[PDB]
């Protein structure tokens, strides 16, 4: 009734707040974020440097999705970091075309403060087209699995250079088995009071991606390109998760919640660094 | 603000409130509502029981949106589909406007639709940051030669005619005649006045200076706005004008309009009008 009194669709997200039908063409949903409103952005980065964590892309993504009943993610890029300066206001929209008629639609996640220009932050596929999910948990933790110490893991990516903050300290258990790790991850109580009105938290998603980098540690490494992500549950505080390598050399992500239901699957999840590196 | 609360740009207009700024190399959408209780003056204006958004209001939508996008010259708008008003059922709108070309031209479009029913458009044409050079403010107002004509029963006579003028658009106060040319002056209610200054023009007060051209032709039937050229607002805000109608060789009226002491407020180029076809969007009289 706020965005109806201005003539376009509320939208009930945290981040998202409109939507704009536009008469083909298609939808944009609009947004805005700040560290005022959303404290959490502060605690996710590279050293000093805040950056919008790539998990928020895909909440962002499969949110309008969801507007224009194509819930499957199923491919999504990360172009430009979206670097967040202090408690500076970020203006967010999320770009829908109509659908092509292999039932497919592009999605765009665009950003900008001020009047600066606004710049391509994310851009990929969204359909109705779901893969079957995988089946639930059973015995946890899983048989095989040797317990791992993570007791001092955000201490060894510190000096490696990720910058995780309070929020994004969510890794608590791990094991690993072969190839696979498995991983407990919760949300902090005041990133967890806010978790229900999220798909999935963006900084529960992000830090069920940490224990991943248990088995082959390769610098800073950050979520690239996502393929055949669905959203199966929404809400979730804490989350177990089960990843494993694919043949095509990324890795396969399940996440289930404490009693084992199905939460996300994630198909596929490339990551990537980056004149320079640093150290 | 609101809409800067939702990720967007506020726009403050009585009829507009938002503007999307489309990224991509895709342009801009404005986007309001309207109701006949947030906007009383829609009552008033229509065919018989029908409820009809003014064309002058397509107008202001258009040229709003041209403000927001520097590109303020409406230099064509076409209707292409009337709006009716159902009740008090709010419409929503929506002002399309396209990344300009190479000649800084833009393309502008008004879709509206009431309920979850599809978007229909309204109105359709370019805007230009091209300005015409003015028009002379010369003044002995009225000008020379003009005859006082009393218009005590026009707004009678249109009625009779078949529009239908409610108390807000029944703007046209005094009128004279010369040659093949009309001048006029055209007040708004006094509810209209208090909400004028928000609009570039109030739809009311634009669509009433063009009730004094029919003193001339006398025409038969209905006819509406269909095609605009050339619509430049020079001045904001307006509530009493001065009027300067007069044919062009297209079949058309020109038309220059001033504020009570001679300055510029609106010019347009070329209107051509349309006539209504009988049964169309009312109903027709009964024969007798």
């Amino acid at each position: 009734s706020d965005a109806g009194g201005l003539g376009q669709a509320a939208v009930d997200h945290p981040m998202l707040g409109a939507a704009v039908e536009l008469p083909q063409g298609g939808m944009v949903l609009t947004g805005r974020i700040s560290t005022t409103t959303h404290p959490w952005l502060a605690d996710h980065g590279v050293g000093e440097t805040v950056l919008f964590p790539g998990t928020g892309f895909v909440e962002l993504a499969v949110r309008a999705g969801d507007e224009v009943g194509c819930p499957v993610l199923e491919e999504l890029t990360l172009e430009a970091p979206l670097v967040i300066e202090g408690d500076e206001p970020v203006q967010l929209q999320v770009a829908v075309t109509a659908a092509g008629e292999d039932g497919r639609r592009e999605v765009a996640v665009h950003a900008r403060t001020g009047q600066r220009p606004w710049t391509r932050h994310a851009a990929g596929t969204l359909t109705a087209t779901s893969s079957t999910p995988s089946p639930a948990d059973e015995q946890w933790p899983p048989a095989g699995a040797a317990a791992v110490d993570v007791s001092g893991h955000y201490e060894a990516l510190a000096n490696t250079g990720y910058g995780y903050g309070p929020a994004f300290q969510g890794l608590k258990r791990a094991w690993i088995r072969g190839n696979e790790v498995f991983a407990e991850v919760e949300l902090d109580e005041r990133e967890a009071a806010e978790a229900g009105g999220y798909g999935i938290h963006p900084a529960l998603l992000d830090a069920a991606l940490h224990a991943t980098g248990l088995i082959e540690q390769a610098g800073v490494a950050l979520p690239f390109a996502w393929n055949g992500v669905e959203l199966l549950a929404s809400g979730a505080q804490r989350v177990r998760v089960h990843a494993q390598p694919t043949d095509d050399g990324a890795t396969s992500l399940h996440i289930t919640d404490t009693t084992g239901a199905p939460v996300a699957g994630i198909t596929s999840l490339i990551s990537r660094p980056l004149s320079r590196p640093r150290s």
